[PDB]
């Protein structure tokens, strides 16, 4: 299903979608992306809407 990172960052705010099977293999996606856009921050996850937060 559809996935969504919310980043509220020092830099860029904004948020991403993918698809993805499981919440798991989208974290996996995301921590990379975080990884590659240099986001280092506090995380959460809410099942009731598919979307993880990242915030610096």
């Amino acid at each position: 299903m559809q996935f969504k990172l919310i980043i509220n960052g020092k830099t860029l705010k904004g948020e991403i979608t993918i698809e993805a099977v499981d919440a798991a293999e989208a974290e996996k996606f995301f921590k990379q992306y975080a990884n590659d856009n240099g986001i280092d921050g506090e995380w959460t996850y809410d099942d009731a809407t598919k979307t993880f937060t990242v915030t610096e």
